[PDB]
């Protein structure tokens, strides 16, 4: 059996005892609500911040809702973190990842702008990518409504948001925004197709993220397997920005993150590869129920500070 931390194992046992339905067996809104409750009841509370503000920016389909987080009411020009939540491009929103966002803002002492991108199945691929890209370009333009000047942007996101992180970095690499991507932080990302990977078969059931859920998300989102906006392992890595890839050792899509970090090394790019041992997919948002995952997040934070200077 693979190594599992005792506090992680207790959380897995609680999930197994619940013996709930699969995402596909729920209504779509029930699936979304189950994720709100999962993070809501497992994550640490939000940090108190000087600024937590709802706003929006123009997007190709209409306005994109955003949430700004800042430990400071006023700050000089500097990098701005642009965050994209996980949930397979089907579930999650600004609230499911709100507490994590306040934690990133507090521990980095940088502003964080989270993106409420359009979701599948209502908006299939590449809708989420369109909104993540547009919001990141908007932040990079230092708009007056943001009240903070950006010298650079830092794409960051978990799971599907880690997919969006890499895609955004690739799109902005090809057609620059007003300032560069100075660092990207894909956290347990889907970069290569997980079908056929060893991790997907090893951790198909019992590790929070399941093969069944991955399939449910894929059917709703409908990413083209040949399109680098769906599977950014296919993109051009030769000018990838400085990168931190964080994975979990018990994650069915762990090997997708391994693949991406190896491709960056193969292309000669600077990359920090951190594989958190004995925890699952989603460890960034279960920091109360599994207290050791707070330390995993702090390691990501420390690597970010180092890679930023
Ligand atoms: C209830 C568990 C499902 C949500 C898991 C999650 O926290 O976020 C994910 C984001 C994207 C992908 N994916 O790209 O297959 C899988 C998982
Ligand atoms: C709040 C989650 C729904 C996505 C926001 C949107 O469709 O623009």
């Amino acid at each position: 059996t693979p190594f599992i931390r005792p506090d992680m194992k207790a959380f897995l046992e609680a999930i197994a005892a619940m013996a709930g339905p699969t995402l596909a067996e729920m209504t779509l809104e029930e699936a979304r609500a189950s994720y709100v409750a999962l993070h809501g009841m497992a994550d640490r509370p939000a940090r108190e911040l000087a600024v937590i503000r709802n706003l929006s920016c123009p997007g190709p389909a209409g306005d994109i809702p955003l949430r700004l987080y800042d430990a400071r009411e006023s700050r000089e020009a500097g990098p701005v973190i642009t965050f994209y939540h996980g949930g397979g491009f089907v579930i999650g929103d600004l609230d499911t990842h709100h507490n994590l966002c306040t934690e990133i803002a507090a521990l980095m002492d940088l502003p964080v702008v989270a993106v409420d991108y359009r979701l599948a199945p209502e908006h299939p691929f590449p809708a989420a990518i369109e909104d993540c890209e547009a919001a990141t370009r908007w932040v990079a333009s230092s708009p007056s409504e943001l009240g903070r000047t950006a010298s650079g942007v830092i794409p960051i996101g978990d799971s599907a948001g880690g997919n969006a992180t890499i895609v955004v970095s690739q799109l902005l690499g090809a057609k620059p925004a007003d300032v560069p991507v100075v660092l990207q932080v894909p956290i347990f990302p889907l970069a290569s197709d997980a079908v056929g990977s060893a991790s997907l078969e090893a951790f198909a059931e019992g590790f929070v993220l399941t093969k069944a859920s991955i399939e449910f998300f894929d059917t709703a989102y409908k990413a083209d397997r040949a399109d680098p906006r769906g599977f950014p392992i296919l993109g051009d890595h030769t000018a990838a920005p400085p990168t931190i890839v964080a994975t979990a050792s018990l994650d069915p899509i762990r090997d997708s993150g391994r693949d991406y970090a190896k491709a960056l090394v193969e292309a000669g790019r600077d990359v920090v590869y951190l594989e958190m041992e004995g925890v699952t997919h989603g460890f960034t948002n279960i920091r109360a129920a599994v207290p050791s995952t707070q330390g995993d997040l702090e390691r990501i934070i420390a690597a970010m500070k180092m890679m930023l200077g």
